[PDB]
Order: structure tokens, then C-alpha cells, then sequence
């Protein structure tokens, strides 16, 4: 990548970590009675960044026979909801999917919002976690990779909406 | 796949077909003046079904150095028998303007083509540099209005197909393969 710096995580490394995370999720929900139609694991994907992670994660979950329901939401901050879920999450096992949690301002807002809607359970899975960038305390339930305070792009992550399409996660501005 | 009657395409077959389509698109737009940030090829992904195809397609396009911008739109149908022109409600439109840009609408399947024809005409009036469509699957004989996709990953007969983003009552979208659902299910 001539426009960026070193590759932080290759596609194969990301694929491998996602498979392990899906394995852990499958194990953790094994006794929850997840079933298609009535009780699938609801993946609430925060657009735009999580689209790629979501596509790969849902397939890894499928590998472990975990039935899932995909939801896509969109938010904006000046946090307001531009697009919310199409089906009620009440009584369901929900997993909010994000590409990166740094300040945790958005994710914490969404977690609070969904928590009040009476889901059976509510957890979060993030591709990347900059645990040091917090503006509000927030602990994700599943993390694919913890990273330093480096600006990264690729695999859904952007530099002003560009470079989301890269197969690898690359360092634009080091750590 | 106890709920499946037949495997139409494996994950590997689809991957290969997506790369082939991506190469075609690259060839087709090479002289079009696309450029990162300023003039990327805009993929308007129609949720929910195209989410998977879009993730794999944008990566295949990146392999060919085609700069892309991803937009995700959400539409909803009208109650039963309110439209006979495929009209739908826009719940989420593109976040940025498409005027002057090369746009490609991305869909998982085109069968009746009622929604895709409606969306195509809607974006066409927004003055993009050009407007084309790419679909994962095409049931060519299923049309209720004429429509031709510019790029197609695979043609399929009239069977109930699921997987790779396509659903049966919002179920089975996560499968890695494209399979035919056993009639005993629906
Ligand atoms: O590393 C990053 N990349 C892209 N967007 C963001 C927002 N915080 N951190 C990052
Ligand atoms: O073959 C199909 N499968 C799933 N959904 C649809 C909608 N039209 N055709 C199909």
C-alpha cells in the first residue's frame, strides 16, 4: 500500500481471529436456545464501518451453526438515529457489531438505548478496540484485536470515507 | 444443509465469479476517470440482502485498483396491492451526492425487477456521470417489468434460493453457499 504505512493485520490474520471470536460466541450462547424465526442471535451492525466485519462474522457464526438475524443501523452526531432496527429486539439475544470502539461515545449511547428495550441479553463485539481512547467507560464483550492509538484504515475502516475496501488493516498514522 | 434441496454455488465458485465481474468492471471503467477520494466508483448497496455480496465485491474491486465509495440504502414496501410500478419507501438514502459520479447499484437478486427498476429510475434523475447495476443472482425469466442488469455473478432458474445474503423470512442470509430451499419449508 503506497498511500499508507505498514499492514497492521493481514486478511488471513483477521479471518483467523474472527473465526476464534465466532467460536467463543457460539460457546457462550450454546445454552440460550437460539433458533431461527423465534430466537436468532440479532447482529446490530453499525453502518458504515462494520459492513465488512459483519459479512465475515455472520459466516463464521454460521460455521458454528449459530442462527443469526442481521440488522443495520445508522447514527449521526452533531447521537441521533438515522436508521434503527426493523424488528423488535425485546426478548431477543442481541449483539451490537462495530468496526472500532475508541471514545465509546456512540457505542455507549447505543448500548444504553437498546438496554431499555428489554432484550433477553445485550452484548457487543468490536473488530478493533483502542482501550485508551475512552471518553466514557466501556468494555466490549468480544474484541477481535486491541490496538494502540494509531490511525488505521481498511477492512471497513476509513480516512474520510475512503479506503474501506482494503482486505487488510493498515497503519495510516503510526502508533 | 438438512433444509437444502440442492447446492447451486459453493462459496469458492461465487468468489471466482465475483472476481471475474470485478475484472470486467475494472476493464469497463479504466478510461472513465475514476480517482480515489475525488471520483470513486460509487456502489449503492440495497440492504439487507446485498450486504455480503458488497463486502466481497468491494474487496475484489480493490484487487483491481478500482477506487470505490460504499453507500447503503434501506427501502420498505407498501402494504399489499398499493403499487403496480414497484414503488417503495426510502428509509435511508445515500449520505453523499451522486451527481457527476459513476454509480453502480448493487443488489443480491433481480427477479421481478420491480424495485430495481424503480431505484434505477430514481437515481438516474440525479444526474450521475453514469448509472449501472450489478446483481449477485438473476432470474431472467422472473420479470414483471423489463430490466437488464449490467453485471451478473450468476443466472439462476426459478427456484427458492437462499444463502450469501438471500433469505427465507429473514433466515439463512448467513450461509456461505447459495442453495435451493426444500419446498417442504415454505
Ligand atoms: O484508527 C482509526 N481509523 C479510522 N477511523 C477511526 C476513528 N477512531 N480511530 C480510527
Ligand atoms: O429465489 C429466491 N430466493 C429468495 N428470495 C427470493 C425473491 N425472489 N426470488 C427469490
Amino acid at each position: 500500500y503506497e498511500f499508507a504505512e505498514k499492514i497492521l493485520f493481514t486478511e488471513e490474520e483477521i479471518r483467523t481471529r474472527i473465526k476464534e471470536v465466532a467460536k467463543r460466541i457460539a460457546d457462550d450462547y450454546k445454552g440460550k436456545g437460539l433458533r431461527p424465526y423465534v430466537n436468532p442471535l440479532v447482529l446490530i451492525s453499525v453502518l458504515k464501518g462494520s459492513f465488512m466485519f459483519t459479512a465475515d462474522l455472520c459466516r463464521a457464526l454460521c460455521d458454528f451453526n449459530v442462527p443469526v438475524r442481521m440488522e443495520f443501523i445508522c447514527v449521526s452526531s452533531y447521537v441521533r438515529m438515522l436508521l434503527d432496527t426493523r424488528h423488535s429486539i425485546e426478548g431477543h439475544h442481541v449483539l451490537i457489531v462495530e468496526d472500532i470502539v475508541d471514545t465509546a461515545l456512540t457505542l455507549n449511547y447505543l448500548y444504553h438505548m437498546y438496554f431499555t428495550r428489554r432484550p433477553a441479553s445485550l452484548k457487543t463485539v468490536v473488530l478493533l478496540d483502542k482501550r485508551e481512547g475512552r471518553r466514557v467507560p466501556f468494555s466490549a464483550d468480544y474484541v477481535v484485536a486491541n490496538i494502540p492509538n494509531a490511525f488505521v484504515i481498511g477492512y471497513g475502516l476509513d480516512y474520510d470515507d475512503t479506503y474501506r475496501e482494503l482486505r487488510d488493516i493498515v497503519v495510516l498514522r503510526p502508533e
